[PDB]
């Protein structure tokens, strides 16, 4: 009646029937309600049906045919850059981002990082300026962001490249002491770019003012070639993104006008630097919160279709094998993930929308205007300990998708390793996402001891951020060794109790370590010495803030849905204790007897949430575009459509390889030459 | 005198005068000897100098490059197959699987795993036979390895392919009853093979005697084309290891004659019999020698990956102050130490586990072949060989599964390590992590082979319970521990104590196995077998997780009983670290079973900073320990001289001249597009 290859189709179509709600329901609740829903599927349906952008192909180009494409399909994306709205040009893309990394990055390096920049820092008779020229709308001006060095990164201040004022041209000379200093991975300088915006110390009668930006020229635009004193290489292959450009830059004595530095935060004029003595950084990795999410979700999706299909090893004595969906192994290793997939992008909703609601708290305060008094840098520092906890989230959502994708990959066995099924090519972009803008480790040791600092304050009865307050907090919770029940470790309120009380015993014993250990040391020295447990702290404290917004959340969702959000918000939770189950045993919130019923609550959770994936992997709402991988098809046919695939794009009509007369051939017909030994007498 | 670009050798000279011991006696404490050590040097020099076997350029190469060449490597490595010995086979493999994964896997379908099924399963004159026909030579004939189909890859007795046996003709009909049970992922067979090892449902009258091995001839040698009944395609792309050419094989009542069958163990008569039941799993004895190797990849992989990044440390400078305010070297932050030198503890761990289980494959394959299944005086010699491959294959899977995992993690901690400069092509860390992930999964899915792990661990403490023998390996399972806490804390002495760890280690393990042991024995009193490991799944992984690692540290410390005295103390601190580090992992497991207290992890971390510390002072020292010369690197910020800036910018501009600065799709794509002429929204006239 079915066979291992026709049965899948009806598998899905049982599962799809298993589901209790309105799935767009869910989509609305992810989105932000049914207007953004529609908007984001109106940004879908364009991608999707253009011609240029097609990603039919993409797994089978070789480097030189990526570049060329993914140039294509700039210039095929370029009217929406006078169309789309702030909001509009990052939604296109985030989503273009789930299935075409490379356009979306060598777009983003001009319409993002040159733009972003030259508006951000420039007085707005520059930036007009540069409009004028074709900077916007992208005509005889395409741009990029020179800021890394072969030999600095992370470290903006450390940066060699210099910027001397010559008073007697009025000029900037630009100029790269060394090879270390050589600009590196800038995206769209090898091939594409005419202008760049770099990053140099400001040097005027031998003096350093920090580090500027300059509008430098980097190609004559009428035959692209190099301008006078600048040379650029392609840095070549990479670990992924091989659709994207990214060239090194050197400049030997580059002379540029004056007028080209950037100078809405710090002036030059005959000698003259008048500084006057942020949210772009901000908006940029809560946008990458959102990254995490539309990645994760496409991986998932396709994961855990085709865990609802897959039949391997069964022992219920039923005549077909069972399906891995309902093995609860494999359900602990995707569910919980599922479960975090939705909480990064309740994190990302709440980041910008906390992030909002205080620069508004900023600017609709005198500042200059005291009331008598400006005694409101509460606004100002809840503003800082917001921006810490966004370098936290950046990181462990950047590295919980990276490890979301391979998770996936391994869970569709070796299947998860064909091309086609995107698994591939989805990690190594993705990885790209872990170091750049700020580099994850650097991230978190910064976050951890900003954690420290913001507790001596508490420690001093000062006033700190909203989001860490509760480290001045005792705890609800006491355990006595007797321990916890259902009622308890089903609960929200509880749950949230017991990761805030776990992140502030963190915090507070190493706060407590560190002041015991400036005894004999410094202040950077000490922080040194706890630098693992600065880490952890800004795991903790990550994590417990991601479960209260998920709760937090749930509280403002439809009925018809809730019950369900709130079985993945528990398994989010409880799945967290287990990954922790140490750190909840140092502080004795929980006991080991306890642990076992946790063990068997997220087992429990598991079977709940498994019989409404489909539905819950549907909210995603991508089309099968998106998905971008046959074992992932909306369909289920997952057998019929692979084989489908490899063969489109490997016809198999001839038996023998290209090389078969040049190489295959020659060596399985070799000859022997002769074991014949030379005559010798004696 | 020196600036970002020229400081990093300088660097390099003066961490390498740290090293205090002499680095080929290390060398040779990971090698088991300097005899070993020459031969594995042999080795290497002969995959460096051979020019079809350079690996300068295979970052820029595309699938259809990448096809070809590796095509040309496995005909310059074919002198070999001749030649070696056992061991000399597997470390050429292992060696040369540091650089080119793809070359390794396109000669080991052929040499690994389909010879070694028709040794392995073949009678004495079936191999002869297949010999003959140029099967070791690699004259005329290519094989290839058919077991997986789309449709089944762990489930070896849910195969859907099958072989019916046809008296009237006495022959096998092979057949693929639907696209489900195409043979899918076959290396070789898209391109290269001329015959396969398939295997299938022996079916004879109607009866399926269960999955069996047989040779079907896939082209015609002399013109390479299909023989008929035969479908083949390419797979094509693959998340790495593009070089190989798996394919898809699909049988349509292809003939064969009945003594293709491989029939050492399981036979059939011309009347149709199946003259015996195997009594044995060594259908699939071929898998069992390359997850042995397995372990080894683990180690030679870890070791290079290690070795770029950790070379890299000593000479980056991020974020300092200084006497001439030079920024600091990331491998001095403590962070970064521990980020990567417990990882390289690791690695040095793997060793040690690679070869033991080396030896007893090596050993136990000589006791299976030279024992004849025929003879009924030889029925008790063979009775314990089979004992000896269970438990080996039991062993084999789990050290396979972790070790592969934990190398995927190494890799991919090494890359991040090196910041934006890990992302390069050049610095070998994309090529490597994807063509060295599909380890975890073929060959036995990880998660599966820990499964089966767990599962033997249960039973070997069932015999224990039953007072039955066990091996070496498994002993500690029987016995109390050593140890008890009444919550007043672990000192110093006792956490940087090797017996201590190993016995905390063994406690952790046992207790696991003994409680999973526990809800089993429960379970079979309404389920089967079967259906009881099944809920026991999520145990059975925990067990063999921290059994395996108990292993690999027991392993360690083992070796450093054994060797030269100058280098024990710093070998010491690796062992001390990878043990301590590993608690620090499984924290909620000692606490869990009342073996540490609360108050003790916060000693734990200070001694895993110590250990640390002091294990940086040498890092030199021990990476230089590996003996790879630059071309196993691979990789120029991982070179030894450490001029990683000078030899980084060269292999970038060599690889990508930058003589033109316009892209070859300019005139056709980028310059049409940023002169393309203004649209005109001017509008219709309208009354
Ligand atoms: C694909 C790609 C595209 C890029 N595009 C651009 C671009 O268009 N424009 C541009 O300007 N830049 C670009 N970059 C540069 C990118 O921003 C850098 O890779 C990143 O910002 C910093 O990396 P780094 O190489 O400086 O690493 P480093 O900062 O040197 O870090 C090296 C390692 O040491 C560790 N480390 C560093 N400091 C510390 C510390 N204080 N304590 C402990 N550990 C530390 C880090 O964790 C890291 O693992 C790109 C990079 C990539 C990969
Ligand atoms: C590059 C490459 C080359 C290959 N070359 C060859 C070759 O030359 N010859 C050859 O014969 N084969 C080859 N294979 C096949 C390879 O051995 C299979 O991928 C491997 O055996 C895994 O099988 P599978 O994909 O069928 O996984 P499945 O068994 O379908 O498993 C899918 C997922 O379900 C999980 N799962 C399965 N069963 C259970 C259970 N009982 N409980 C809980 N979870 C479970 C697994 O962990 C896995 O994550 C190759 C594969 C690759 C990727």
């Amino acid at each position: 009646t079915t066979n291992t290859f026709t049965d899948p189709p009806v598998e899905m179509a049982k599962e799809r029937g298993k589901t209790q709600f309105t799935v767009r329901d869910v989509t609305n609740f992810l989105n932000g309600g049914e207007e953004e829903t529609q908007i984001v599927e109106k940004i879908m349906s364009s991608i999707e049906r253009d011609p240029v952008l097609s990603v039919t192909a993409d797994y089978d180009c070789n480097l030189q045919q990526a570049r060329k494409q993914t140039m294509e399909r700039v210039a095929a994306l370029s009217p929406y850059l006078v169309t789309d709205t702030e909001k509009l040009s990052l939604w296109r893309a985030q989503l273009h981002g789930m299935v075409d990394m490379s356009t979306r990055t060598r777009l983003s390096i001009h319409n993002n990082l040159f733009i972003g920049s030259i508006r951000g820092s420039g007085t707005p008779e520059q930036f007009k300026y540069w409009v004028k020229k074709g900077a916007v709308a992208v005509k005889q001006f395409y741009g990029c962001f020179a800021m890394t060095e072969l030999g600095h990164g992370s470290n903006l201040k450390g940066l060699e490249t210099t910027a001397t004022y010559d008073q007697d041209s009025d000029q900037f000379i630009i100029n790269t002491p060394h090879i270390g200093a050589t600009k590196w991975w800038i995206g769209g300088a090898a091939h594409t770019s005419t202008h760049c915006v770099c990053f140099a110390k400001l040097i005027v009668h031998g003096k350093d003012y920090g580090t500027r930006n300059f509008v430098v020229p980097l190609r004559n635009v009428h035959d692209h070639s190099l301008k006078v004193g600048v040379s650029i290489g392609d840095i070549g292959k990479k670990m992924g993104r091989d659709g994207v450009d990214n060239g090194w830059i050197q400049f030997t004595n580059v002379r540029i006008p004056r007028q080209n530095m950037l100078m809405r935060y710090a002036k030059v004029s005959d000698t003259g630097v008048v500084t006057k003595p942020y949210g772009a950084l901000i908006r940029g990795r809560v946008s990458m919160i959102a990254d995490s999410f539309h990645v994760s979700k496409r991986f998932l999706t396709i994961a855990l279709r085709y865990a609802c299909v897959r039949r391997q090893f069964g022992t219920s004595g039923d005549t077909k094998e069972t399906k891995i969906i309902d093995y609860p192994y494999h359900q602990r290793r995707l569910l919980p993930l599922l479960a975090y997939c939705y909480a990064m992008k309740m994190g990302a909703d709440e980041a910008q929308k906390t992030w909002i609601e205080t620069t508004d708290r900023i600017l609709a305060l005198n500042p200059n205007d005291p009331a008598q008094k400006n005694d409101l840098e509460k606004a100002v520092t809840d503003t800082k300990e917001l921006f810490a906890a966004s370098a936290g989230m950046k990181a462990f959502t950047t590295w919980g998708c990276a490890k979301i994708i391979d998770e996936c990959r391994q869970a569709c066995g070796g299947h998860g390793y064909s091309g086609y099924n995107g698994f591939g090519q989805g990690y190594a972009d993705w990885v790209v996402q872990c170091t750049w803008e700020g580099d994850n480790n650097v991230l978190c040791l910064s976050m951890g001891r900003g954690l420290v600092q913001s507790a001596l304050q508490i420690l001093a009865g000062k006033h700190v951020g909203a989001s860490i307050q509760y480290v001045g907090d005792k705890s609800k919770i006491s355990q006595n060794g007797q321990g916890t029940p259902r009622e308890q470790l089903l609960s929200p309120e509880f749950l949230v109790e017991a990761f805030r009380t776990a992140s502030r015993n963190n915090i507070l014993r190493t706060t407590d370590k560190y002041q015991e250990l400036v005894k004999t040391l410094n202040p950077d020295q000490a922080f040194e010495e706890l630098s693992q447990q600065r880490f952890q702290c800004a795991r903790i404290h990550t994590r417990q803030h991601l479960i209260s917004s998920f709760y937090a959340r749930i509280a403002t969702a439809k009925d018809d849905i809730k019950p369900h959000l709130l079985k993945l918000a528990n398994l989010f939770a409880l799945w967290s204790i287990e990954e922790d189950t140490g750190i909840f045993l140092r502080e004795n919130i929980l006991t080991p007897g306890d642990i076992d019923l946790i063990n068997s609550l997220v087992d429990e959770l598991c079977v709940a949430v498994r019989d409404q994936v489909i539905g819950l992997t549907d909210a995603f709402g991508l089309s099968d575009f998106f998905i971008n991988a046959p074992i992932g098809s909306y369909d289920g046919n997952v057998y019929e459509k692979y084989f489908a695939k490899v063969n489109q794009q490997n016809p198999a009509t001839n038996p023998r390889p290209p090389y078969y007369e040049s190489t295959l051939k020659p060596f399985l017909f070799r000859e022997e030459e002769d074991d014949e030994i030379c005559d010798l007498d004696e």
